[PDB]
């Protein structure tokens, strides 16, 4: 059955996780983003930070923990016609923060979509994936 | 500047939105999902419904509204080696529920990832996209 | 599979629900309540109102809706050595508010327990049950 | 006046708490549960875990803390015609997690009720009580 | 005793509310704001919109309702050495949205303080007051 | 760009913060408060404690952390015709709790306003300011 894995007996260690996500743009959406309801990139960046803090409330079996660092970047890559979101979360705990990084990116992407769907309902959040993490038994991991 | 668009003077109408998302599986993850911390597909399905209701709290400029229907499906597509998530949300309001459908799919996908990252940290949430919506000025829309 | 039942096509009607709960007291707990960390009955009464509003966030398949009325009463029944909690919730919607009434009572009871567990950890929340409801196809119902 | 008791100067220690709750079934409800809106027992089990994490938000004077473990079990006891819910929560803190265990059980019970009230509005959540706890000055306690 | 006033029998009407708040700046804080952890005015503006939506969760007896419009402005008034926050909220309901407007301003002000307290811990949120409201029995009201 | 400042490498230390806020009363409001929808001072006091715990969810870049102590006082100062709110929050962390103290006072003030706006919509929350804090590099600070 589902359960929040017991990690009470594990030491408190430095954890970090970095993830990224992309939103593929149409020419219509790109134009809009270049013109600036508000700036999609700015609002999305903040939504990502807020989302990182709300992660345990969204992911059922996720361990609630105090975050000591959250960085989110939402950039427009004109030539590639897409928005790149990257998030790095840190803490000191018995479990990792991969979910916090992944959720920050996903919600920032959803926010970019929210800000541009008026003219482009077909915009796709192409990928959401982990790039790196450190801490824990498994140790350092890189894509 | 950012703002929650005023729709106070628009009539209250029947709205619907359907979105989908995918999680690409490695052979390791597929095996695990076939064996059943809990069943990833079951937990994710519920997380999606819960997420739909929490949408306005996650998307900054999203209009808060009472939902009258939420359907989420999380299925394993063995041959394609991936999990397909689909969500349909309904309501009667002055704005659409595309964000609720998109967020339900994104969070369900994040939950599948949470349940399988132990052995496969590189799993990717490949896409999150709108499939259909009805209601509003623009009328019916299909991918 | 689990789902938030579609009620989009049902008319918006006047709904009401009343529930109750009890906390059985030991002589130690009764004495404390008579002496007044704060007054358990006062804090619990407010927690119940707050809980009614948070119901859809706690009950997975519960329909989110705006409440138009919430009444909670937390009384000490000395001779019976127990605290009686009663809650009545109202709204205009396509679904009932039995869950809101039940949850308000349950959380108020949990709060009374929180305020008195220091000296009496064995206190029991004896019952939580629906007393009445009106509105909907089934019509009026009474215990 | 009400207050969140100051425990800043107390050491951080291993805490655990176990509680249980029951839902008394009618023959109608029992039949339904045996046939499986979704499986009441499965949805309730998850709601309990989620509820444990939301405890401090529901109980006014409750201390917010990171949980390191949450286990919830929702079982059908056919002969006894009732559902038994049990929850064990763990953490390392200056205060106990009795409220987290009690709330997990109460919300799981409320969810079972939500899933079966359609046909049986009179179902009763008979009891919610603490079974065990460890850690803190008072030490180990058992019902 | 406390209670969420019953307004179930009142018609659903157009409501609006406008409030404002100020943050008095020291020369140190003013300099910082002119140089731009992020832009205090931008982050605060978004926090205000988010806060408006979370109002019923923060104010105990406040009626939960769907908002149809939220506008927040956070401006620097150099000569006056202070930040002026203004918020207008709208909806269609049985109760007003004065609390939503007031809370949006208060939280935006708290956010400006958060972004500038590093160098100026003594900054004061001088006032938070209602400027206008319409709808309801009392009708239109202006400061 | 906005970011939750990284404090992962800072030691965990004892932090404390005290803030205050005022609500200026009209003779109408004063009379009401002396007569006792519920007692504004009692409801506001609890809202303040609850608000302290919800601070990180309201202030975008605020670090989420477990609080070990929360004290809130809401008093009527008849001669001065105003309500004085004071809040002290404590914890052990890498960052301070000034925001928790400030937010507790602001929300308690907003609640007093909510409870008295029926007859006095023009009531003003005159000030919200930090009175003291300890812990951190900067050390002890007093107004």
């Amino acid at each position: 059955r589902p359960r929040m894995v017991d990690v009470t007996e594990k030491p408190e260690t430095f954890r970090t996780a970095t993830a990224e996500a992309f939103v593929e743009l149409t020419e219509e959406a790109l134009s809009a983003l270049e013109k600036g309801k508000g700036d999609p990139l700015v609002v999305a960046q903040l939504a990502g930070i807020l989302a990182a803090k709300k992660t345990a409330d969204l992911i059922p079996l996720c361990h609630p923990l105090p975050l000591t660092g959250v960085e989110v970047r939402v950039e427009l890559l004109k030539a590639e016609k897409r928005v790149r979101i990257e998030a790095t979360v840190k803490t000191k705990a018995e479990t990792g923060v991969e979910m916090e990084a992944m959720t920050a990116c996903a919600v920032a992407a959803l926010t970019v979509y929210d800000m541009l769907k008026a003219a482009s309902k077909g915009l796709v959040i192409s990928q959401v994936r982990l790039l790196h993490k450190a801490g824990g038994k498994s140790g350092e991991w890189r894509r």
